[PDB]
């Protein structure tokens, strides 16, 4: 089978022909009917996270098939498998654990000791076929096609526990930082859909700020056109907000949002552009902020993110698909900040 | 009256003769039997947490009588105030609300818009007597004497609600850094009391050191014998401690024990020293660890530590108390660390 | 000026001609523009909530003006309100505590030993003024007309409190039972605007199955043309319900529903029809399911409430206004069941 | 192997000799070294719980080895178990679940829709070998022998569940009913090791409630002795409880002691004595009280309960070990209430 693999670090993904993975015990075959492209490829395809880098530090092993925004068709079972039949056209958790582990056991399966994560350190989607470790791990669409599930295999996991994170209710504000793009415009639309929080989306591209207007943002700011901390000090009434999900981390981000915060206010850190917190310590305790990591997300996570929008709730505003042999084409659009909404590979 | 008081940032505090004010409305006046020195004193006696002035940043008007662990024996009530006679004695709560903003709503009175807290920006315990602003933030001691009582008002409550910010259940490890001093024997012993978390202590003091092992702590490290990371590493096996509560915030507590955090750790900054957090972001949102801000506490809070103390089940390690006159004296031990536990003044 | 009032017991409310209270203190008088009528008023007139005597079991002194739903203009203040003028447009709060006693302390007001409830043992809205004993628990209105604000200091902040005790999610299905009500049309509407969660919403009348689909249920069941366990079983898929509202609690509603829970279901009891709860207790156990009752709300649930509201989330179903001297009219409506969504009266 | 087995309801259990199994993929084949006795195995051997038949209502297919608290020697594992090796001393958490359900999905395994509880619907430790389904739900004995561990498996995990249940605080009270009983000794335990809660436990045996007394209650009742109502409105002083757990749930403790609840009060029913809750449901709703149900764990709890045993923090009370010829015996002791603590078989 064709699959698009990370080989070298700093160079482009490599189109390869490879074998075609035999199921066994709890595995599943999925035969990949769409592959959501995400800004994590683009760090993943740099070889880092930051000065994480995925080799040394997280012990990735090259070469590695990326794409764990995850849907498609089973096409093969293990002997343990039960409940789905060949055909059956379902979405694929890929942050999958072992489940005996002190994580697993407490309902962590994403903080797995021994992770298994499809995409990162295992193979995933930019392929014809993937194999699923884990039967359990998979949900059958019952109204979504699978171009409109797979990004919810991440960004929709990713931002649904997001915004659980930051303790949302109607007397709160949510500001959402790079509000324009995959993860962004998802984070604008669980909210909306079910916190009652007023919501503020921030972008610095015309397109991105109209994109985040379309997921459903109350308020959008252009960082690019003007002054963030004096339009969010004017929408909350000096008051600041209660959270920010920042989608970025980056120096830019990091060195200015956190003065937006309201006493309590949480910042939940999703962004992995790679910067440092920098924050004077009185000042966290005084105001009783909190900067608070999210990572993916576990099977609870994703049991909510996939209902809500099995019931049309939620839906990944997808702005572009295109054909696997396209691959680096479209990391390069995020990477390039060229791109908004989400981007599917249709193998 | 007699009044030790921050007259002039930098110098000594000030022993004064003032008059003694008429409660009025909810107000109550009260016989100072007791008055904790914290070393929050310290800063202000310096004019500062960190680089926040009490006075430009934070509201503060000199002079003001400090002193905010506040038990004592009621001598006036104002018209409005239902339920005390005179000599009942009480432990006061000095972190006060207006009652209407929305930090008040919410049960979070100490994060008033428009904060009442005696001690800081308004008269304090370091005085024959001491105005409450409102009745309802009293508590009626039971069994505990006003030396006892005095420290729960700050250190008690303080601690009691890092160790709920912290998350603590059985299968946890709590690290608790500056664990021989006023707090850290406190936190030690609420953790103790009711999370059932194995709990280690660390400090750079013999004295120190010994205070936290005496508090409860199942393990004591001194900092300045041994690697601390290396010892808990060894303890945690590893895994490193779920939740660190850190009493003092400084360059050197915040450049070592966050490694410490196992995933999804709590790092809880209570201590006030002035420096600044800085941690690679990347490695915040991969490990979901959690830094976060705790002031004082609220009405529940206060309720929480004062019962836990009236059961027995707590219980501040004095280990000395002097004269209103020695003030200057009892701050200099914090200041210079010639103080283990808490010191309670006895005018 | 004017009082419709509940003089007798089992008779018709008396329209008296009374004195205008002269506020002080943190009290308020207030001008009512709208006055809803609650389905508590009928039990009120009957002198009972099942056999719960308002009188001697709750200590209710006639003569009382009854009212609670309450909205209005602000005519004067005492000595000790703060931030209000006169003309300033409010809704009320009037679930009232004292604020010194446990259950005021830890934020749950509604529950204080010494309650003031405008409307049951306080005078409450159906008059020209009413007399608000605190200025803390009242509300500016920013979008709200009165009309469409009164509802919400009961119907709106019961149901607010119920549909989180309900602790819904997207994956879960909730079960409003009266529907069609006044407070079942606006269960529905917060659990439409803010849970996720799929709703189904059962009454006994065409016009208030109607309502309930007009409030946002995605499937309603008249229980008068079919087996409302059947249609539940169905659209559960056999799982049955996480959670019910149930609006009624008549021998009728609690013969029935709580069949329809499934494992770890929440049967949140609001209605006050007056039955007797009857289930068998090792099913309570080996399902885990739980009966709790819920009571109008704190002031968290009412600013809850309040800015849903005004964000234009939710918005009381008003089918009816009429003049004050029409209050036992609206009342013989709620009692004959004759009515659907809510009914204002406006003196 | 012998095995004491249910072979037909009503009748002694019957000393068989049958096959030793063979452990595959997952599961593991331990040689117990313990098994506790439940009152659970009363209603086994009377065929029910309350009027839920455990073969027409519950699915249970004679014949079957009883003994769910389970502690035991790794004798063989399958293919798929890791970490572990032969020897090695583990307790067994019996209430597995598949993995896949919604329940298992949200780490409630124990409600499982196709669950696997040894002792209840598959083989359980009255046997010189049992049968583990799944190895992950398994703890590596560190400090605590195979006696002392067995009860942690179903009365410690079972009550460690409720005592969390029962949302306690130091500012609250918690009643234990059948305090002196296998449970009631463990519940009484718990809430000691960490709530910070006061405690008071009430039974109707002299022994018995000495065993409460020895297991750490503040305050102790003899029902037979004194009217349990006036005690505990003497102790709360008027306030009631703030939290039961019943672990009998018969008529005789239903018609009381929910009478004895505080406002917001949360009976937790954990007993399985068989009658029928009734409660006049305008008192659930106007108190805020909820009656809810606990059955055995989930791996959390499982976590939770061996860590703080494992720490000495609780510690069964082991009052009598016999031979597992003896078993009936052991069971007659529970059904005519001649046993105190906990009776643990020892093969
Ligand atoms: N924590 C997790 O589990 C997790 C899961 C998925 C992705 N991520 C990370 O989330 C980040 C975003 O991923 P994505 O797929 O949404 O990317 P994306 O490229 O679709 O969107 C990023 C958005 O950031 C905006 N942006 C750039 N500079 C900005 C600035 N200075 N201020 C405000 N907005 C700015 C862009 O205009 C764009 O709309 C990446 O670093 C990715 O690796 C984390
Ligand atoms: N957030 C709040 O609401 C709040 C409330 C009260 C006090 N505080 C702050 O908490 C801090 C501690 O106050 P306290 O009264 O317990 O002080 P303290 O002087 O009694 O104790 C401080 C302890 O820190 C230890 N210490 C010093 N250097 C250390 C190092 N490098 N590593 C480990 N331990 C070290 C000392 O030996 C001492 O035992 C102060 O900065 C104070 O202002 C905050
Ligand atoms: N717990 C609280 O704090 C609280 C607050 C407000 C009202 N209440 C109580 O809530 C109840 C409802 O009040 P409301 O103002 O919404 O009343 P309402 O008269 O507006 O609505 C009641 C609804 O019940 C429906 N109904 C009647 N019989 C039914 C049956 N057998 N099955 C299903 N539906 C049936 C009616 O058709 C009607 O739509 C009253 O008993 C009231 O006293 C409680
Ligand atoms: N919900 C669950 O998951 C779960 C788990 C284990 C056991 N259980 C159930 O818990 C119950 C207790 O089991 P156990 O093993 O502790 O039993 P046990 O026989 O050891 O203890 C029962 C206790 O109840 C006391 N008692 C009897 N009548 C009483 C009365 N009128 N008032 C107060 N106390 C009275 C006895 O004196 C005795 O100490 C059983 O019905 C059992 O099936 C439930
Ligand atoms: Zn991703
Ligand atoms: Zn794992
Ligand atoms: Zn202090
Ligand atoms: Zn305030
Ligand atoms: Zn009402
Ligand atoms: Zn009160
Ligand atoms: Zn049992
Ligand atoms: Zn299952």
């Amino acid at each position: 089978m064709r699959a698009v693999r990370l080989v070298e670090i700093g160079k482009p993904l490599s189109l390869q022909e490879i074998g075609v993975p035999k199921p066994k015990g709890p595995q599943v075959l999925i035969k990949v009917e769409a592959a959501g492209v995400c800004h994590s490829d683009v760090h993943m395809r740099q070889g880092r996270f930051g000065n994480l880098r995925i080799v040394e530090d997280l012990g990735v092993k090259l070469p590695v098939t990326l794409g764990h925004e995850i849907a498609g068709k089973i096409e093969e079972v293990g002997d343990e498998v039960v409940g789905y039949s060949k055909g059956d056209l379902v979405a694929v958790n890929p942050w999958q654990g072992e489940g005996n582990c002190y994580y697993c056991r407490i309902g962590e399966e994403h903080l797995c000791d021994s992770p298994r994560w499809l995409g990162i350190n295992f193979d995933g989607a930019y392929a014809e076929y993937v194999i699923v470790p884990h039967y359990k791990y998979m949900y059958k669409l019952r109204r979504l096609n699978a171009v409109e599930a797979a990004p919810l295999t991440c960004s929709g996991i990713t931002t649904y526990r997001a915004v659980r994170k930051a303790s949302l209710d109607p007397t709160k504000t949510l500001l959402v930082v790079g509000a324009g793009g995959g993860l962004g415009t998802m984070a604008v639309q669980i909210a909306k859909a079910v916190s009652g929080a007023t919501i503020i989306g921030v972008d610095v591209r015309e397109e991105a700020v109209e994109a985040a207007k379309r997921a459903g943002a109350d308020y959008v700011i252009n960082a690019s056109m003007q002054d963030p901390l004096a339009e969010i000090r004017r929408i909350t009434e000096s008051k600041g907000v209660d959270a920010v999900i920042d989608l970025n981390n980056s120096e830019k981000t990091l060195s200015v949002y956190p003065k937006a915060l309201a006493k309590q206010g949480k910042y939940v850190m999703v962004g992995l552009f790679g910067a440092d917190l920098h924050y004077h310590a009185p000042l966290i305790t005084l105001s009783e902020i909190q900067f608070v990591g999210s990572l993916v997300g576990n099977q609870s996570d994703f049991l909510g993110i996939m209902r809500l929008a099995e019931a049309g709730k939620v839906k990944p505003m997808i702005t572009k698909t295109m054909k696997l042999e396209e691959a680096n084409e479209a990391i390069d659009n995020l990477e390039n900040f060229k791109a908004i909404g989400r981007q599917v590979l249709i193998p």
